[PDB]
């Protein structure tokens, strides 16, 4: 049904038109913490801010702002933090971020370099040898395993909470082919991508939000979140046609500003979920399918 609503859409070439409706739609609520003058250091983008009623706030006295944001999607049951690239004074808010919410795992869709230009802090470590100290928070991270594939690297990371000594695994999923205000290769490229993060826990009740990012947080990040949510929707009824991508992606914008950034972000989005639909309606073996035409060795 949303396949044929997609093809109506192609047939008319109205992707930009529906894009622009679902910008004019979008929620509109205040972030005025993110705007306070001694929270500008804290934003990477001017016009990128976490509404004040569904930020993260860290658990300091001293200053709790970070730009993230819960999205919490009640009826699908799961919840994500949606939040920028880190910078280079903002890692330890990450970390601590991390550690107040209990998260499993990161899931990472820009390089730290796109386009000649720094998006994102080099926030964890990149040798085994070499961890980091993040000082004003009081945690330090190992990297303790690093598995590399064409297109994305999945690490194990040890987060330590120094001051309790306690200690938690953190799975961080680095997809690396993902381009600024672009779109995956292929539909089986990113959906083998969003079922390693599945497979390894991350987005389980008994955990934590995932925390999600690119460089904004709102355009790749956004596309990763709806795609999930309404494959997980339409898992819950095994009713494909109950879930309307537009609907969930306004929802979706109630919690954060600008999810999904170009019209043909919003199409691959219904791509992504069209073709997952063939996994969650009883065809198992696509999975398979995915993972050789993602090429991934
Ligand atoms: O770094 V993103 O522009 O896909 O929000």
């Amino acid at each position: 049904e949303m396949e044929k609503e997609f093809e109506q859409i192609d047939k008319s070439g109205s992707w930009a038109a529906i894009y622009q409706d679902i910008r004019h739609e979008a929620s509109d609520f205040p972030c005025r913490v993110a705007k306070l003058p001694k929270n500008k250091n804290r934003n990477r983008y001017r016009d990128v801010s976490p509404f004040d009623h569904s930020r993260i706030k860290l658990h300091q006295e001293d200053n709790d702002y970070i730009n993230a944001s819960l999205i919490k999607m009640e009826e699908a049951q799961r919840s994500y933090i949606l939040t920028q690239g880190p910078l280079p004074n903002t890692c330890g808010h990450f970390w601590e971020m991390v550690w107040e919410q209990k998260s499993r795992g990161v899931v990472m869709l820009n390089r730290v370099m796109e386009k000649g230009s720094l998006k994102c802090a080099q926030y964890w470590p990149q040798k085994e040898e070499k961890e980091m100290i993040f000082e004003d928070t009081n945690l330090k991270l190992t990297l303790i395993s690093e598995d590399i594939k064409s297109y994305y690297t999945v690490r194990q990371l040890e987060l330590e909470n120094l001051t309790t000594q306690e200690t938690r695994e953190i799975l961080h999923f680095h997809y690396t082919t993902w381009p600024d205000f672009g779109v995956a290769e292929s539909p089986a490229s990113f959906l083998n991508f969003l079922f390693k993060v599945r497979e390894s826990g991350s987005l389980s009740p008994e955990h934590g939000p995932v925390v999600v990012h690119c460089s904004a947080g709102i355009g790749r990040s956004g596309t990763f979140c709806l795609a999930d949510t309404c494959l997980l929707l339409m898992d819950k009824r095994k009713d494909p046609s109950s879930v309307d991508i537009k609907k969930v992606l306004l929802e979706m914008r109630k919690f954060r500003m600008g999810l999904i950034q170009t019209a043909d972000q919003l199409r691959f989005s219904y791509l992504a979920v069209i073709e997952g639909a063939k996994f969650i309606m009883g065809d198992s073996s696509v999975q398979d399918q995915w993972k050789e035409l993602s090429h991934e060795d």
